[PDB]
């Protein structure tokens, strides 16, 4: 820590002549310029210090191959590292760079530039220097435009790009051809430059939280495209090929867009998605046969939409696992519900569902129904045969009593029954012998709770506010 210390680390490394220096963590405000007699330096760790420069002194240690100065206080870089015609890796991570130090830009031997969480408000058209760059990081900065010639980075295979203010990209971002990671995420773009097709070789593209209208059909040539994350956007419409053009799409996101309805294409569209997640839009319908290929397709999600009725194909979608239909105008989920023999997740908060269909018992792989805020008046007598079902939440609805059998659930281990209208408890809710969570809350007429309640061994939390009950079971340490 204190510049003895540091010297001793220095006179250490010079009798080893190693050629590794970790000085990092050491609050070294100033480096010592003695830092010149180890030549044989190939990599120096000077992270999580307090440099807010370097001294010339290490432009000496011609070796070096990476200098990792991550988590400091660097405002510049002197000219002197001009000299380090061999390092490969420049870690400036997490300092104050208002921008790219001059020097940097005429350091051509770099491959891997991390310039993470800084202030950098541009990037200079003598970026095209460093095009031996395979590895470019800008992530969490300032900036508002990119210069075109970053098209002249043509060995470059990762760039990240996010959490800027970027509001258009270059259209001569196609002359990097072996982009395979591209991070655009957290801008302000509003379009994308069809030349997005002459990166033949993309795998990974993150457009999340972005201004873009629509998507260029071009897109589709990137077929190695394995997920599109459209999250939060203004698109309202996709290319007619672009789904079905991307043959290695396991993962679908149009959530938080103006999406009207399902994107018209082929069957191919969902036929390669595992995933496919379509959270607060307008789509006002789920169309037949929109899931006849898609034999993979394991989650769907169409929360906050405007879904008033399911398709007279809802049962055909056997290869479901996670579904959730929640924050929609549903008034009933029909009794072919029986055919989602595979579904695990069902949920169906924020609906207009008064009842459950009787086919619901045909769901002997269900462990979690989520049917907070509905009209729920009653319960199937078949709920008693959904064995595996670990999660129940009926917050928010209007449940006089418990159907007899609900003690069977041996498996369940959360109960919200809080906001209905039971007015009591089946003793059998003693046989849930795994149930850990009870919530009663917000019930009028609960006056009296079963004595059988005791044996519930897991039971560590139960909810009984607003309710005309002052007696706990024993295992129930309270906290009043």
């Amino acid at each position: 820590s204190s510049n003895a210390e540091v010297i001793k680390e220095l006179n250490k490394c010079r009798e080893e002549n190693s050629m590794r220096l970790d000085l990092s963590k050491r609050s070294i405000h100033i480096l010592p310029s003695s830092i010149k007699e180890l030549t044989q330096l190939t990599e120096l760790y000077l992270y999580s210090n307090k440099l807010q420069s370097l001294p010339a002194e290490v432009g000496c240690l011609v070796n070096l191959m990476t200098l990792a100065l991550s988590e400091n206080s660097l405002t510049s870089l002197p000219d002197s590292l001009d000299n380090l015609k061999k390092l490969r890796m420049l870690d400036l991570r997490h300092n104050k760079l208002r921008e790219i130090p001059s020097v940097v830009y005429r350091l051509d031997s770099l491959t891997t530039l991390y310039l993470r969480f800084n202030r950098i408000t541009t990037v200079e058209k003598d970026i095209k220097n460093l095009s031996k760059l395979s590895m470019l990081s800008i992530r969490e900065n300032k900036i508002k435009q990119l210069p075109a010639e970053i098209g002249e980075l043509c060995n470059l295979i990762t760039l990240d790009v996010a959490h800027n203010q970027l509001e258009h990209l270059p259209k001569e971002i196609g002359n990097c051809t072996q982009i395979t990671n591209l991070d655009l995420q957290h801008n302000e773009l509003l379009d994308l430059p069809d030349t997005i097709g002459n990166l033949s070789s993309l795998s990974r593209l993150g457009l999340r939280y972005n201004r873009l209208s629509a998507i260029p059909r071009s897109l589709a040539k990137c077929s190695a495209l394995e997920e599109l994350n459209l999250e939060n956007n203004n698109i309202s419409t996709l290319p007619e090929s672009l789904l079905s053009s991307l043959v290695k799409l396991n993962s679908l996101t149009l959530a938080r867009n103006c999406f009207q309805l399902y994107p018209v294409g082929g069957p191919s569209q969902f036929s390669t998605i595992y995933s496919l997640n379509m959270e607060h839009n307008r789509i006002n319908k789920i169309p037949f046969g929109i899931f006849s290929r898609a034999k993979v397709l394991s989650k769907l999600n169409m929360k906050d939409n405007q879904l008033t009725s399911l398709p007279l194909d809802f049962g055909t979608w056997t290869s479901m696992v996670e579904l959730n239909l929640a924050t929609n105008q549903l008034t009933k989920i029909p009794e072919d519900v029986s055919g989602l023999v595979s579904l695990e997740v069902l949920i169906l908060s924020n609906n207009l569902l008064k009842k459950l269909p009787h086919g619901l018992g045909n769901l002997r792989k269900l462990r979690e129904l989520d049917l907070e805020e509905n009209k729920l008046e009653s319960l199937p007598n078949e709920i008693a045969y959904l064995k595996d079902l670990q999660k129940l939440v009926l917050t928010n609805n209007q449940l006089t009593t418990l159907p007899r059998g609900i003690g069977h659930l041996t498996n369940l281990t959360h109960l919200g029954l809080g906001e209905n209208l039971l007015t009591h408890l089946p003793e059998e809710i003693g046989t849930l012998e795994n149930l850990e969570e009870l919530y009663l809350n917000d019930n009028p007429n609960l006056h009296s709770l079963p004595f059988e309640l005791a044996l519930c061994s897991k039971l560590s939390i139960m909810s009984i506010e607003n309710c005309p009950l002052s007696h706990l079971p024993p295992q129930i340490v309270a906290g009043g």
